[PDB]
């Protein structure tokens, strides 16, 4: 019986989580850390750690200072967690900084650590953008594992319409959706069975990694979700060039062998000759008839 | 006068954090209060009464002293005071003897709950974990001190190891709480918890689990020879016994259990025993032993 624990830092990684809570992610504890008391009385998570009081805005060194001096009190949080997720949207100070610092502490404890960050939109500035390429370089030799989302690419999926409070809403949902993707196969497992072992196995120390997702309804959903997760903007194109692959599909009890293996060769199929592919299942009844698949793509 | 008021005091970091674990498990009957002692970071609680009073004891221990009268009126009422830094040290470790102080001052029962690091955790400067266990001592009037080295022993991964220090910390107060707030065939009475942990000292704890039959002498087996006691039970001039079981818990298997702490037992120890119910357990029996004094 694994115990995971997803982190919310900074602003982004916060509202991520509550998103998490509200769309009801199971089996995890969720951890909220920001530099702001009010924006902590409105998060749903579980743990609730206000640093950086005397501190404190949008600068990296400040927030890695206010993680450092709670690190004790972080440390003590995490203590007996299998695996500890790290999200946060990268460009701000709180996350960018203090991310490392949570993920340091995780690895240490030797917890699986696996970072779940996005990318700024270019029209939020260069600084942001710079600060946010710094921020993923340092937590990058912290993480097992760090799954970067471009923000830019979720422009190209969902609605051409989109204001920009439903961008950021989408950056919450996707940041679920990489969490999800792996919680739910420890969690939630369906006749194909990824535990714990396995998903360390294929995720410690695999570096940087990208996500792709897809879902789909009613006839040939299984090889429909496949492609759109392979094809992904989010997964930039790398597939065919990732040398490990976890993939997880999810559906409800009614989820047929044959469609999990249909969409696993559509997945092999596409995947680098010399690949290691891991499939797992996710037991979801909430979904009615629709299958959502997600795809973890690392060491390019 | 007559339902004992008991308020948990957790402080600093670990304190809090022991604390929210206490609400989190559902630990009945008692009064849980917050106390953060950090300028820099807060640890947020949804227990009853907070006071945010703010890695130094003596930054923790100003701090309460600041604080003594605020302090001192959440306490007021009390008839039973828990006071616990939980794992980890910083400035809770400075903060917990004063609250202890401020409570036996006002007559309460102070018990205080500390625990001694893994070794593999290593030490910081001026020996500062055992002397926040001696200041500690001065103002509580028992101290139970949980020795996390002993739990591999018990039964381990690192994981698991810090996940047992967690629960056997809860334990140090529902043992006892549940014991005194939660009904069972036999119940203890109040001014007898208080005769025998008045001015008692330092005290060690073990506890026992088992299914089946022979499940009430299987788990007071195990409680009486945990390592968490170092064997003190020889010695023991106070004991504590709870056994936490379903509805069904029969007087016979109750009193074997009885029967072989009061053997196990030193022939002059005073020995309060006492049954809880709790009905989610299921056919699992869960034994406390507190063993506080010396021979
Ligand atoms: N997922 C998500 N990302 C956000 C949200 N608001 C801002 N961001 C992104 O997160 C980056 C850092 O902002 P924020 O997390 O508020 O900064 P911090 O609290 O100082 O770390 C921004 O530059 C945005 O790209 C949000 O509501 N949800």
């Amino acid at each position: 019986l694994a115990v995971i624990k997803v982190v919310g830092i900074g602003g982004g990684g916060v509202n991520a989580v509550n998103r998490m809570i509200e769309q009801g992610l199971k089996g995890v504890e969720f951890i909220a850390i920001n530099t702001d008391a009010q924006a902590l009385l409105m998060s749903d998570a579980d743990v609730k750690l206000d640093v950086g009081r005397d501190s404190t805005g949008a600068d990296p060194e400040v927030g890695r200072k206010a993680a450092e001096d709670a690190k004790d009190e972080i440390e003590e949080l995490l203590r007996g967690a299998d695996m500890v997720f790290v999200t946060a949207g990268e460009g701000g100070g709180t996350g960018t900084g203090g991310a490392p610092v949570v993920a340091s502490i995780a690895r240490k404890l030797g917890a699986l650590t696996v970072g779940v960050v996005t990318r700024p939109f270019s029209f939020e500035g260069k600084r942001r953008s710079n600060q946010a390429e710094n921020g993923i370089a340092a937590l990058r030799e912290s993480c097992d594992t760090l799954i970067v989302i471009p923000n830019d690419r979720l422009l190209q999926m969902g609605d051409a319409a989109v204001s920009l409070m439903d961008a950021f809403r989408s950056a919450d949902e996707v940041l679920l959706n990489g969490v999800q993707g792996i919680t739910d196969l420890i969690t939630t497992p369906g006749l194909i069975n990824v535990d714990f072992a396995d998903v360390k196995g294929i995720m410690s120390g695999a570096g940087t990694a990208l996500m792709g997702i897809g879902s789909a309804r009613g006839e040939g959903r299984s090889l429909k979700a496949a492609e759109i997760a392979i094809n992904s903007p989010l997964l930039e194109a790398s597939m065919e060039g990732a040398q490990g692959v976890l993939m997880s599909i999810a559906g409800g009890s009614d989820l047929g062998l044959f469609e999990i293996n249909e969409a696993a060769s559509l997945v092999q199929d596409a995947a680098h000759p010399d690949a290691n592919i891991i499939f797992g299942t996710v037991i979801d009844d909430s979904l009615g008839d629709e299958v959502r698949v997600t795809v973890i793509a690392a060491g390019f």
